[PDB]
């Protein structure tokens, strides 16, 4: 028994709800919340920069501390960073973004570093301002992923819509 509420099961191991992230995060303090990332950790936009917002840019000083010492992650890849005061861990994700014309076979990728983690509170990786389909993303998330991930979709138009397109 975990603390998430009001999720619809899809599968055995993944839930979906319409909520914004930064309040959920807030309210339930998981052990884990994905950022979707980019490789230079800039959290400007997106779930990135509204997570980092409600840090009071606390990530964003942890994260160019970690690119001065360890460069930019891979596109695919993955870091664990403080979760300030949204989580225990933040697990910086990077999917493909199709607005600079990164593979998006890379997304499946980024999903599976979900698995090291036995419960995640997470965006779907290359939704939004990444510019992939959410629809082929969530497919992607239930083929990859393995752990109990608790999924955040803001806008309530795409979770309908989600919903009822699933297979
Ligand atoms: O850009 C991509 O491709 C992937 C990233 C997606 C796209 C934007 C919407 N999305 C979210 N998902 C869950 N909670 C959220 N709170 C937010 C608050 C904001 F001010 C902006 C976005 C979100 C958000 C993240």
């Amino acid at each position: 028994v975990n603390s998430f509420s009001g999720y619809l099961k899809l599968t055995d191991n993944v839930y979906i709800k319409n909520a914004d992230i930064v309040e959920e995060a807030k309210k339930v303090k998981p052990t884990v919340v994905v950022n979707a990332a980019n490789v230079y950790l800039k959290h400007g936009g997106g779930v990135a920069g509204a997570l980092n917002k409600a840090t009071n840019n606390a990530m964003q000083v942890e994260s160019d501390d970690y690119i001065a010492t360890n460069g930019p992650l891979k596109v695919g890849g993955s870091c664990v960073l403080s979760g300030h005061n949204l989580a225990k861990h933040c697990l910086h994700v990077v999917g493909p973004n199709v607005n600079k014309g990164e593979d998006i076979q890379l997304l499946k990728s980024a999903y599976e570093n979900f698995n090291q983690h036995e419960v995640l509170l997470a965006p779907l990786l290359s939704a939004g301002i990444f510019g992939a389909d959410p629809i082929h993303s969530l497919r992607v998330c239930v083929d990859t992923v393995r752990t109990n991930v608790y999924l955040a979709v803001f806008d309530k138009n795409l979770y309908d819509k989600l919903v009822s397109s699933f297979l």
